[PDB]
């Protein structure tokens, strides 16, 4: 849903994506910010992943040897808002 998501794509350093979910962002219009607490710790100021963020991040990479660094900020998109696409990147 664009009024209540954002598309997370899960990208290596060489242009790929090595897996894709959907986050609810808690919102119920398309173009709002995220609240906090779903993706980052503040959307407005992000600095870390929110735990059941990362949680669904560390579940999806498992099997593929990549890791996401939610404190990297490489990794952190201020105002996110529903209905964007969020892209993260993951090494190995």
């Amino acid at each position: 849903s664009k009024a209540s998501q954002v598309k997370v794509n899960i990208n290596n350093l060489k242009g790929e994506t090595l897996k894709s979910f959907n986050y609810n962002v808690g919102t119920n219009a398309t173009n709002t910010n995220a609240v906090d607490g779903t993706v980052y710790n503040s959307t407005a100021t992000p600095e870390h992943f929110a735990q059941g963020f990362a949680d669904t991040v560390n579940n999806a990479l498992a099997g593929t040897g990549y890791k996401v660094d939610g404190d990297n900020a490489l990794n952190h998109v201020a105002n996110l808002k529903s209905g964007s696409t969020l892209t993260i990147y993951a090494t190995e």
